[PDB]
This record gives structure tokens, sequence and C-alpha cells, in this order.
């Protein structure tokens, strides 16, 4: 609900990002801020929540994602990000 | 009409694409809800629906889709996305 | 006129698929109805018609593109598509 | 001024994309009419003119454009395009 | 605060991106003021800031973001930009 | 300031092109009105002055830009486009 860490995986379409979403929202309670479109065929889902909760949910999407399409590309933690990182990083996502 | 299981398939291009969204939806009570252009040339088509319909679909989508163009990249069927999920999904497609 | 035939051709790039819509519409009467940039290259026609119209069609401009700049990536016809399928067709295009 | 034929060069990137427009502007009356960013980095410009005029254009243009940057992936002529495709062709660019 | 200094990291996917502008807004007093989706995947983050502290700051993100995702494309700082080039400096980002 | 001549370079990535635009606008009396993102990763910049300030400032960005991430694609001038390309040529950035 209120933690601030951040969580970030990255995967070639969006199908393995879909199911990275869903392995590292139901291992831990995280948020769905983002789903980024990033070009070239890169999508990046972002989970804020707790570092433990973080934690656990990157590792979960992390293992789900790389089994489905054409896998997995990032996965990553900042525990706290710096201030000025905030004005980068998505609110809510657009679907 | 009031399952909330998730099928997906992602193709290179839009062709496979739209021959994965005929077979799907001829294949077993399933709605189109969206077509999503994803980068890269990948594009991905989304289906809800029961799970034994979802299941159905997407395996007819696949076996459909993997002649036609550049082909498909990934099948896959989330039964039940966790609630954070539908944040990411989209309700209706754009045309 | 009023038929409901699907023809579409995907290319590498616009201007194969310009001289598939040209060779298309003159070899039958079907009705252009998109130009879709998908994203990576990839370019996707589609033309509307009666069946036998839109089998003429696709088989004109798929001749008539490969020959074109980086080519013919997929030709197809759906004949009837699922009624939930005309949700993420284009209804006219837009230039 | 009033001519329907159509000349087209595609290139891998903007700045072949516009010697391409140059040469063919001053090879023969043509109206230059679009330059579209495809995705993957394809580039296409379209001239409107008679027909001798968007012959010696798309010729001019097609010499001058192979050797800057990546070059020219296509060049091709449709004298009289099909009403059907003056649908997706645009009427202006977009700068 | 006030320093005109710019530092530039470019790299294949956001997640890297994002581990940059963290390792360098964390390095130094600079702010984020763009972080741009370029195309094929490329993904660039820009800060501003006095020279010593945007030399600290890319060479910190760069040390980063290299072992994060597809890595790193390119470390930069341009300590004065000409007047000129502030014309397409993102002077905030959109997240 | 009132010269028409054109000076564009073509980079893989953003920042080879700032870089570039950096250059150009520091080596000779050039406005920066352009800065485009072309799709594939191509970034283009486009300068306009006199011809011997474009000749100058185009030398200059490419020497600059090549030793930058991924580099240089193109280097061309056009010391007077044709009247009908000043209607696919930016009259300023966005930034």
């Amino acid at each position: 609900v209120t933690g601030i860490a951040l969580g970030m995986i990255e995967t070639r379409g969006l199908v393995p990002a879909i199911e990275a979403a869903d392995a590292m929202t139901k291992a831990a309670e995280v948020r769905l801020v983002g789903r980024q479109f990033v070009g070239g065929g890169y999508v990046t889902v972002l989970v804020r929540g707790e570092t433990g909760a973080v934690n656990a949910a990157v590792r979960a999407g992390a293992d789900a994602c790389e089994r489905v399409g054409d896998g997995l590309v990032a996965a990553h933690i900042i525990a706290r990000v710096h201030s000025e990182v905030e004005n980068i990083l998505p609110k809510a996502p657009q679907a």
C-alpha cells in the first residue's frame, strides 16, 4: 500500500510482460503502476511496494516470464529511488 | 460473456494477429478486448472468457496463426489475473 | 460494395504496401478500409468485399508487391470474420 | 500542378529521404505531398504529377538518395492509382 | 540547482535507463530533466547540473547501468551546450 | 540568421545526435530547426544557415558524433532545397 521500493521487469513483447505483472502481483503486496511500450519490442512493467514485497515480487515475475514468448530482458529492484527519479516513474498505467 | 480468464497471442506482424483473433473467437465464447501494437513488429491480441473457453480459444488461435506471415511469438492463458493486472488490460480495442 | 470478406497483405515498408493496395483495388471490386503502420517496418493494407472479389484482389496484390522494395510478408483472406473481429478492423483509413 | 501519377521512394532513415525529395522536386514538375515515418527506420516520400514528370522525378530521386546514409529501399511509380487508393495517400505533409 | 552542464546516458531498454537515472541523481546534485523513448529500443536519460556534478553523475550512472538488462549504449557530458541546443533539450520529463 | 542552406546529420540514438547538434551550432552560425525521431533508432538533427556556415557546421557535427554511442549514419548538405521541400522541413523543434 505505502512502500516506495521499485520493482522492474523488461521483456521482449507484451505477453511475457503480462505474465511478469501477474506473477509479481500474486507473489507479494505490490502495486502495478506502469506498463511501458519502450520501442523496438521492449515492454517494461513497474511495481511499487515495501522492500521485502518488491524483492519477492521481482523474483517471482522473473521466474514466470522467462518461459513465455520471447522472454526476459531484465529484472531489477531499486529499494529507494532518489526523489528526482519519481519524475520519470508512472503513477498509474494506461490501458 | 462474464468469464474473467485471459487469453493472449503475440505475433510478428498484424496479419497473423488478425488470423489468431478470428480463430480464437470462432473456437469458443470469448470476447476480443484488445489488439496492441507493441513496437518492433510485435502485435498482441487479448481475449476474455471463462477458463474452458479461453483454453480452447488460445489453442485454436495458436494453431491458426503460426502458418500466417511471420508467425507466432507466444500463446498464453492466465485463468484468473490478479486484480492489479486489470489496470493494464484493455477494456475494448481501438480500430 | 456490401461484401464482408477480408483481404490482407502485410509488407516490409510502405511502398510495396501501396503497390499491393493499387493492385488489389484494380483486380476486383473491393473497398480499401485500412493501411496500418504496425511498428518494426511492417505495414498492412486491408480490403473488404465479396468472397470472390477479395480472393482475386489478394492474389493480385500479392503478385504485384513481392517485386517492390523489401517485399511481401503475408497475404491472407478471411471470407467471414467472427462478429468479434469487427472490433479491431478499421472502418476507413487515415491519410 | 494537376497530374495524378504517384512517385514513391522509401529509404532507410530520414536523411536519404530528404535528398530523394529534393532531387525529385528539382528533376520535374511534381508536388511533394507526403513524407511518412513508417516504423523500423523506413521513411517514404511521395510526389504527385503528370506521368512523364513523375517518371523523371523518381529516376532522379533514386540516383541521388542511394549514395546518402543507409540508402534506398524502393523507387516506384503508379501512373494512375485506383480511386480507392486516394484514401490512403497524404494530401500534404506534416512538418 | 542552477548549473547548465548536460549529462546523458543512452541504454538498450528502459530498465537500465532507470538504474542510470537513479545512480546519476544519487551520485551528485543533478536534476533529472528528461527520459526519452528514441525508437528501436533506445532510451536516453538527461541530467542538468554544474560541471563537476554532471561529471560525477554520468560516471556513476554509466558504471551502474552497464550491468542491467541489455545495457549501455552511450555516456556523455556537454559542460556548456550552445544556446541553440536548449531548443531540443527537455525542460522536465513526462511520466 | 537568414540563410536557407540545410545541414543534416542522422545518428543511431539520441545521444550522438545531441553531440552533433552542439558541435554544428558551435562550429558556425546555424539555427537548429529540428530533431526528429525517425523510428528504428534513427535520430536526425537539422540546421539552417548560409552555405559556408552549414558546410562548416555539418563537417564539425560529423567529426564529433561518430565517436559517441552507436554513432553516425549520414551527414549531408543541401545548399538550396527546392521550394517544395520546405513543406517537409521542421520550422522549430519540439522539446
